[PDB]
Formats: structure tokens, C-alpha cells, sequence
């Protein structure tokens, strides 16, 4: 929905340039677009909840998944393990797909690209699916945001969030921002004015 | 040795973890401004192994300005000289990763037991606990910390210039000049205001200035 970790797809797709290990657990967050990848041998009810962990270890736990119907996706062990998680579990039978069209297209590019026109050799196949993980998440896909804008908002802030200070008065006084603390100070910046004064802890306090 | 904000300076090591034996060995990088981790499972230390670490931490994390390390052969081989040289990642073999490598094996080890492994844990179920691990690393506050640590990395604090400081210079008295940028429990960042130059002290040799 309008919003990173609310529903993700996620879907089993296969890459026998990657073999043994040729198939890929694809997740991507339908907010963000942001993709995970993990690699498997075969398609087991184990295999999901390690990609599935491996995905919520980059992304953050979601609200709810969406999936076909099973087998390994339907599993006994599969639906314990999702709400131990707590997440919801929407089945059916698309954005991923367009994800596995995106993927394999930049694992052919990258391994062409290194000189493996067939098969990878299987130790370097960890790298460059990273590769793949870094370009899809942090390379701008057209003319318009990059994955991780979407998920992440970044930014470099100047300054905490906002507090009140107590002046010789007993009020409380709003307009600051906390810097730094130490020894049982504040530092902290008037955001108008952009005066910075240290100020005894007592007397700081959230806006 | 730390940097100011996220991607600027990371440190990297392996470290033995047995509970995932056989292959035990974990590659550990942490970035030391936001304090996130990245982990990854090796069966033997390779230049291999720590590219494909490096590259996995990249694809998290985004590419870093500067990476340092032991005098482990494995960073200093001519095939992972060339691979830094190739994305442009500046390397040194000049603590916070020990750190880490704590918390990490700390996190495992509650996991692993609190499902009945007090041994190794069973091959099929490591991948799913080291992804639990990493995520209760960096998707959790660390203790005094409000922000989590992705939260720090993605959106840092990043300070201008810093209020005024007194910092105790080594004969022992206190010096006026400087300001703060950083001001952790065990150590800050100061620079002083008639250079560039930032270094880190300990934290008892910081104190507020007026």
C-alpha cells in the first residue's frame, strides 16, 4: 500500500545461471519496490522462512506477504513460522514477476559482463548477486526514486528533534533542538535564531 | 579512527562463531558512525569470502568511502587490493568491530538456546537464526539509543559546527578552543576551531564550555 513494510510479494523464480543453486526466492516491497534475493538448491518449506528471515534482516518485518498457494508457501511449518512473526499471510495466484524479469535481466548483464557467458563459477555467484541486490536497490530505475529513497527516506539531519527548555521564569520554552549531551548537559540550537547554548539536562525536555 | 557519518569509514573482521559449525567463520563489518552490522557465513577465510562480504555489506549499507581492517592476509591480497581499487574504497589496517562481534555472538547465542540448541545449531536452521540475529541488531535500539541502528544510518545526525567544549589537553588542564561533533560514552569528536582537524578523546577529557 502507501507505505514500505505494509505488503510484499513474494515468489520462487529460476536462474539456472545460478546452478546448483538456481532457485531464487524473490521478495519485494510493494510501497518501496525494494528487492531481496536469496539463493536455494531446491524449494522447500525451509528455504522460504531463510529468505523470508533474510529479507525482514534488510527490510524490517512487514504487515502481510502475498504469495501463490504452496506448496512450500502453504506449508504447516510455513504459516507457524508466519505468525510467530505476526504477519499476515495473503494467498492467491504482478509486481514480483516484474521483479524477476528485472533480476535475471541484470544477473545476464553482470555475468556477461565478467565474462560468463554460461554458468557462473558457483563461488563467485554470492558477489555478484550482491551486485545485482545494489544496483536494483540503489540505481535509479528511469526518470523517476531508487528503492532505497522509498524504503528509507535518507537524509542528513543538523540537529535532534525538537525540545522545550525552562527559562528564569519556570515556562517552558519551545523553538530548541538537542545537539549533544554530556555531563548532564544539552547543547541546544534555537531554530530561529540558530544560538546554541548549554542548558542542564533537567531543564530539557521533549516538544 | 571513526567516522562522522554513515559510509564514511566501516571495520571489518572474521570472527569464529562454533555454533555454526562447520561453516563457522563470519565475516563482520560494522559502520562506525551508525553502528549497523552486516554478517555473512563463510566456511574458510578467503579473499573470496571477504569480497563476496564487502559486496553484500554494499548492497545493505551502500558503498563506504573507507574500510579498515587487521593485517589478515585475506584483506591485503593482490585480488582484493584490485577489487577496493575497483570500486574505489579506500582501505587502512590502523574496537568498535570487537564490540560487535559481542553483540553478534551474544544475539546467537540467545537464539540458538532459546530453542533448545545449547551445541551447535542444526546446518538447515543457521541461515534463518543469523538473519534473526542481524535483524534484532539493526532493527532494534541499542539500549540509551532511540533511534535503531538502520534508522541512524539511513537519516544520521550530522552536526554543523558543534557547541563550544573545554577539553582537558595533557598536561592536565582545561583548554578552550574547540567544539563538539560526537559525544558518545566512551569517546567524542571534537575539532578545533582554527583547523579542519577532528580527533577523538576520551569522553572524561570533554566537558561543556560556559
Amino acid at each position: 500500500g502507501l507505505g514500505p513494510l505494509q505488503i510484499w510479494q513474494t515468489d520462487f523464480t529460476l536462474e539456472p545461471r545460478m546452478a546448483p543453486r538456481s532457485w531464487l526466492a524473490v521478495t519485494v516491497d510493494t510501497a518501496s519496490s525494494a528487492i531481496v534475493v536469496t539463493q536455494h538448491g531446491r524449494v522447500t518449506s525451509v528455504a522460504v522462512q531463510h529468505h523470508w528471515a533474510t529479507a525482514i534482516a534488510v527490510l524490517g518485518r512487514p504487515k502481510a506477504i502475498k504469495t501463490d498457494n504452496g506448496s512450500c508457501f502453504t506449508s504447516k511449518s510455513t504459516r507457524e513460522w508466519l505468525a510467530r512473526w505476526g504477519i499476515a499471510h495473503t494467498t492467491g495466484i504482478a509486481m514480483v514477476e516484474r521483479a524477476n524479469r528485472l533480476l535475471k535481466d541484470k544477473i545476464r548483464v553482470l555475468a556477461e559482463g565478467d565474462g560468463f557467458m554460461k554458468r557462473i563459477p558457483t563461488s563467485k555467484q554470492g558477489e555478484l548477486l550482491a551486485k545485482a541486490m545494489y544496483a536494483l536497490n540503489h540505481k535509479e530505475r528511469g526518470e523517476n526514486k531508487t528503492p532505497i529513497q522509498k524504503h528509507w527516506r535518507p537524509t542528513v539531519l543538523t540537529e535532534g528533534p525538537p525540545v522545550k527548555i525552562r527559562i528564569e521564569t519556570g515556562e517552558w520554552e519551545k523553538g530548541w533542538n538537542v545537539l549533544v549531551w554530556g555531563r548532564g548537559y544539552a547543547a541546544v540550537k534555537n531554530r530561529d535564531t540558530d544560538k546554541v547554548i548549554w542548558v542542564p539536562s533537567r531543564k530539557v525536555k521533549p516538544d
